[PDB]
């Protein structure tokens, strides 16, 4: 058996990106950038958490089918930072990440968990930024974690 995951200290978000560029960015320099609200919904977390537990990152590009792995949020929002460092010149600010695993998991993988919170969709139809309640999150990391 593995009961690791099985913590109450915790918060954990959907991170779609359009671009595969900017995933490689993130997994080659450790930061990332979500939209203004993304921003500011991820800065929230980060902060009341108060180092209590981590803020968890699953990773997706968009219509491709598959997670591309999970970070930890490892810094606040700074949201006056260079411009134009990623695909789009969308994005304002920058915030430090931790890339803890990277790996290909199927959508087939983890469709069959359904978030309560966005209208008991799948995991895998979620935007940006869509939080994952804990006890949801637990059972998608676990299946993360045991995919090869
Ligand atoms: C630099 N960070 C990012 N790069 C590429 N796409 C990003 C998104 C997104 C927003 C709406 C729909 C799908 C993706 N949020 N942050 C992104």
């Amino acid at each position: 058996e593995n009961l690791y995951f099985q913590m109450k200290h915790g918060r954990v978000f959907i991170i779609k990106s359009y671009s595969e560029d900017d995933i490689h960015r993130s997994i080659k320099y450790n930061i990332w950038c979500s939209t203004e609200h993304g921003n500011k919904r991820l800065d929230a977390a980060y902060r009341s958490m108060n180092g209590k537990g981590p803020v968890y990152l699953l990773f997706s590009v968009n219509g491709s089918g598959h997670f591309c792995g999970v970070a930890e949020m490892k810094s606040a929002v700074d949201y006056n930072t260079c411009a134009g460092v990623w695909s789009q010149d969308k994005w304002k600010g920058r915030f430090d990440v931790r890339w803890i695993f990277v790996k290909d998991v199927p959508n087939s993988q983890l469709r069959h968990i359904r978030l309560e919170n966005n209208e008991n969709k799948p995991v895998t139809n979620s935007r940006d930024t869509q939080e994952v309640p804990l006890e949801k999150a637990k059972q998608v990391l676990k299946i993360i974690a045991s995919y090869k």
